[PDB]
């Protein structure tokens, strides 16, 4: 679990 989202250059998934 972090995989989908660290808090800045992408979003989720
Ligand atoms: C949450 O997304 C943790 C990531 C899961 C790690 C599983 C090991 C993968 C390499 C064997």
């Amino acid at each position: 679990w972090x995989d989908t989202g660290a808090d800045x250059d992408g979003x989720e998934w």
